[PDB]
């Protein structure tokens, strides 16, 4: 018999996709290098209309023209040779989805080569993790238009809905999809961090244990922050260890991990020009917590500030806590989107940050009403160029930027490390300001490596003889 | 006939160069691709023991055995051409020493490709812009160890001195010179940025005009900031522009270029997985400037906070400045010799950072007194982890943090950007605090991801059921 896709990859994360595709009412044929794992699922999906096979051909044969295929596989070299062993059994116009967590110039390079063969590669980003896999994803195809028309109904069930609306759209051309899920996953890390700072902020500066820092963030996402990650935060702090009788979260070592996966943003931001200190301090953060031996080590021998306990308004502090954390999470949103934009002019893809914001409002893990607020933005005007001068995110910072303020001010004395919030108020203080201290940078460079400089007065290119 | 050392690529940096080591008493060949730049280096170099070539064989015949080829030429494609034209001519035991702007995986490669054929390749980083090459560089090689031997007395003669020696030694094997060099350069911009905000502190908060920076900054180069950066500022605030009478660098415009080198050093911290905040604040910081048109236009619609005129002691402000200014090239060096630390188990390079402090110390941009302290604490402990632990820099960071502090509050009250400054308070804050909030992240990756986590209290790698 002849199946509407197959799925290539049965871990967790595809035997779930696969069964998401099946309950909206396609047929699914499977195949895995490693034999056990389709057996395995196949027990698992009894009753399903989902077939194994065991060959390459075989699971090729086994598929409708145009044929759609979805890679979940290890990637770099298994999605590499999966897809050279896919090469002499397809035809002109079938179609090889990648799903993994791919870096977006490996899904450019893979998308350049099947074209020469009239074979359509389609690089999307899956964003919800195991369990939204199975109930319903954010997804972010990029590839061929004409490719992604024939896929997209299949995209449209499996994926989360918001208002009628399914979060998938068609991002654009070539690595589109994963570049779009790679600055998700840059986001993600930022908030995270953000979010830490702000629990360290209520638990030094004003002493508080788990219960009432669930009673701070459970109100929290009763307002503005409303979101999947405060959400969890709150549920975190209930959390009691048996075997201590201590708030789990207290007993969990400190040194934050992270996928290799974790960086790219950061790394692409510098390729291209782009300002991103708020995600990349946050990814330095994680790489400083991992170096837990060396700061207990440094504990006993740095001092920090000699402070006397805080004996400020409470429920103030609080508050301004929140709303730092809230001004905060928008510039590293601002930046982020600022960052796609400078992507979407250099690879020429026409991104539309609306629909970006709309996929991102359910299924993936940065889900929160906040991503409305985005996409109004971009509603109201499509090539904004800076979040902060949309009329809404400007209100937020006018009147929130005290908070920001005092909370850097504060930390900053009490020894409390905000990295994150810290170069949040610095960007946007930099961002706002029509004359920076970079007119002595280009001094220095012209009077040491002859580098050449513009004026303020007059244009054309100068060079003093500074020597 | 047969001359000492040869030099493929005129660009100024080359050309400079091979000036230097003909002052040195060395006879040198020429080349260069575009003809045209070698005939114009030649009118230039008559009266030096100097030669042009004209195709690479010629170039290659022209020089003693083994021969020593110094390759200045474009990074990428154009080095490896040149390496390809090379390949047919050179002999066993032969040297090319690559002094370009190399990025260190490059080096690598070239490395094992050329020993295969029996070449010797060192790629060294050559530090002090165009006049630095002229007059005495910095110079940090790496590569085979036999083949740094044989072009050693080459580079100890053309390296700047201090005190009686030269800024140069073996750095470590394949790529681990161009490595340091590429270090040496985000030190650079994070200094140039840490100094920038430092300017912008007194310009904002003091109200400084040109002529009261200088004082300040001729006054900070008397002192431990004794440096060439320093140096240099003092002296850029005392030009005037004849044509508006202003102080030129009121009229130089506020968008700071950058060379495509200029980010490796964050983009391989971000590899290595160590912490690089103020260098990489200082790379950013630059692109904001580069947007200044969306600058112009955000100053416009965006609100900066109520501020009073300053009313504090003056002379207390600047010294917290100057104070900010040390303790924040202290965390940033800190930061970039420990990156070193990272790269050299990584790539086992046995690095020996008191002698790249030392090296440091003249030649390059970013040479100070400061460079001393640095290469006595590697004296006291070679395999020291972080140069604050170190009795001088932990004395001077407990001593001035206070400063800092005041700084990076009151930049903050007063719309002050200090990103380099405020990311180094909290990079002092982070590294001596035992117990971060990245216990929530990992809560948070578990709860979301079951990506796992570690307990305080015991071994073992734990997952739980969050929802129940
Ligand atoms: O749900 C998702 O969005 C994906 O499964 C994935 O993008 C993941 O969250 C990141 O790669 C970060 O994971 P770490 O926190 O483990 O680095
Ligand atoms: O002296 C040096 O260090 C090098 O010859 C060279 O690498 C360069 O002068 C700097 O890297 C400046 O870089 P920018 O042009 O980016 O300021």
């Amino acid at each position: 018999a002849k199946h509407q896709i197959g799925v290539i990859g049965l871990a967790v994360m595809g035997k779930n996709l696969a069964l998401n595709i099946e309950s909206k009412g396609y047929s699914v044929a499977v195949y895995n290098r490693l034999r056990e794992k389709t057996d395995e699922f196949l027990q698992e999906a009894k009753g399903k209309n989902i077939v194994g096979t065991y060959s390459i051909e075989e699971f090729v044969n086994a598929l409708e023209k145009p044929r759609k295929i979805l890679l979940m596989v290890k990637a770099g070299a298994p999605t590499d040779a999966t897809i050279e062993q896919l090469k002499p059994h397809l035809e002109k116009g079938d179609i090889v989805i990648d799903g993994g967590n791919t870096y977006f110039k490996d899904t450019q390079r893979r998308n350049k080569e099947l074209a020469e063969l009239g074979i359509h590669f389609i690089g999307t980003g899956v964003s919800g993790g195991e369990e939204g896999a199975l109930k319903g994803p954010s997804i972010m195809p990029g590839g061929q238009k004409e490719a992604h028309e024939l896929v997209r109904p299949i995209f449209e069930a499996i994926a989360a809905k918001v208002d009628g609306e399914p979060c998938t759209t068609y991002i654009g051309p070539d690595g589109a999809g994963h570049y779009v899920k790679m600055v998700h996953n840059g986001i993600e890390y930022g908030d995270m961090q953000l979010i830490a700072e702000a629990y360290f902020l209520l638990k030094h500066v004003l002493g508080m244990d788990a219960a009432e820092l669930h009673e701070v963030f459970a109100d929290w996402n009763k307002g503005e922050l409303n979101s999947y990650l405060i959400e969890i935060t709150a549920d975190i702090f209930t959390k009691i260890d048996e075997e201590t009788g201590k708030p789990l979260v207290d007993v969990i070592l400190d040194k934050a991990g992270q996928k290799g996966t974790g960086k790219w943003t950061s790394q692409n931001a510098l390729d291209l020009g782009v300002p991103l200190p708020i995600i990349t301090e946050s990814v330095f953060a994680r790489f400083l917590s991992a170096m837990k031996d060396e700061r207990v080590k440094a504990s006993k021998v740095l001092a920090g500030p000699a402070v006397k306990p805080f004996e400020g308004d409470r429920a103030h502090f609080i508050e301004a806590v929140r709303r730092a954390l809230y001004m905060s999470k928008i510039c590293s949103y601002a930046q982020g989107f600022a960052q796609m934009k400078a992507a979407s002019e250099e690879y020429n893809w026409n991104l539309r940050y609306g629909d970006i914001a709309m996929i991102f409002r359910g299924g993936c893990i940065i889900r929160a009403q906040f991503l409305q607020k985005i996409k109004e933005a971009y509603d109201r005007d499509p090539a904004l160029s800076n979040l902060l001068l949309d009329s809404y995110f400007k209100d937020i910072v006018e009147r929130y930027q005290d908070a920001l303020r005092e909370i850097v001010a504060t930390a900053a004395m009490r020894g409390i490390p905000v990295p994150g919030s810290a170069s949040a108020l610095a960007y946007y203080d930099s961002y706002r300001t029509a004359v920076l201290p970079a007119n002595l940078i280009q001094a220095q460079r012209d009077y040491f490596g002859a580098h050449t400089y513009e004026r303020v007065d007059k244009e054309g290119i100068f060079h003093t003889e500074w020597l």
